């Protein structure tokens, strides 16, 4: 039945397509989002009709018990909401991984990664860098030391590029610019008496703006005062080098340059959450020789911007922009 898959997923769920397929180029990439789209009932029928799905949350949640007190089983199957945070980010990861799972189990795995915002750490978990162990561990710290900041800040969608936003938000310097989403539109992040502020500028102005769905202030000066504390919890982290080629939105050069790799440790974390989210660049960089494009979460939000950043440089008609799940059935 599968209500709330996409398309190209349901129609391997049902057998209606090969394996793997899901006329369009080569190369495939899987994006995970920063944000928690959590909708009623989510992964309530995957739980109880996929089984690589139910493999995985049944995996994951032994360390998520211990980890974050929290039970995501247990939120699936009772369609519990999540609250705080903590429990949105660390439920989103584990439904990030998990779907993962279930394209697995369809002949459906990435040529590259991109991490979102926040899903940078799924991405890095999904490459390798990361184990599902360490994952979990960088999202339960980052989300700690964000919770006691709910309230103060959040983050607005803005119809305008990243120049007539830096233009927009020149004398609000508790305002940033958060995250590059295409060519066309652009995140800025703030207090949210500023945020609000300028979402009325943008529309008396006659543009498009829209809250973002969040509670904090990412990718903005604010979270300098979490990095130190980043740094020691997750002294300890040690990564590896990632197996599958992952575009970080971390850096202003996608963490791909000539050399070294980035090291996926407690600093570049720490500065995940701080930097701006290239996201628009890592989608052109991907879309030179890749052209399918897979958003791994619960409801599609970036799809859209992928094809704007993708028509700018690209003939889309060779392309595909999906989801994995949608509040929609
Ligand atoms: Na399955
Ligand atoms: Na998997
Ligand atoms: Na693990
Ligand atoms: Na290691």
């Amino acid at each position: 039945r599968g209500s709330h898959m996409s398309g190209g997923l349901r129609a391997l769920a049902a057998g209606q397509s090969a394996p793997g397929v899901v006329s369009i180029g080569g190369g495939t990439v899987f994006v995970y989002s920063g944000r928690g789209s959590q909708w009623a009932g989510m992964g309530r029928q995957l739980l109880a009709d996929e089984p690589a799905f139910a493999a995985a949350i049944a995996e994951l949640e032994p360390e998520f018990v211990a980890q974050g007190g929290f039970s995501l089983r247990d939120v699936i199957a009772g369609g519990k909401e999540l609250v705080g945070i903590e429990q949105i980010q660390l439920g989103l990861i584990g439904m990030q991984l998990a779907l993962t799972a279930l394209w697995r189990s369809y002949g459906v795995t990435p040529d590259a990664v991109i991490g979102h915002s926040m899903g940078e750490v799924a991405a890095a978990v999904v490459a390798g860098a990361l184990t599902p162990a360490q994952g979990l561990r960088v999202t339960a710290v980052r989300s700690r030391l964000m919770a006691p900041l709910s309230g103060q800040g959040t983050m607005a969608l803005l119809e305008l590029d990243a120049e007539a936003t830096e233009a927009l938000i020149a004398d609000y310097p508790e305002v940033s610019l958060g995250i590059y989403a295409s060519p066309r539109q652009t995140v800025i992040s703030g207090p949210p008496l500023l945020i609000d502020e300028l979402i009325d500028k943008v529309r008396q102005q006659n543009g498009f703006a829209t809250r973002v769905n969040i509670e904090v202030a990412p990718h903005n000066p604010a979270m300098d005062a979490l990095q130190p504390a980043m740094r020691s919890e997750l002294a300890d982290l040690t990564p590896q080098p990632p197996t599958i080629p992952i575009i970080s939105t971390t850096y202003a050069d996608l963490g791909i340059s000539l050399g070294s790799g980035p090291r996926f440790d407690a600093e570049h974390w720490a500065t995940n959450m701080r930097n701006p989210v290239r996201f628009h660049q890592a989608i052109a960089h991907a879309g030179a020789d890749h052209h399918t494009f897979i958003e791994i979460s619960a409801h599609p939000l970036l799809t859209h911007s992928i094809s704007d950043t993708l028509r700018a440089s690209y003939d889309v008609d060779n392309y595909l922009s999906i989801g994995t799940l949608q509040r929609d059935a």
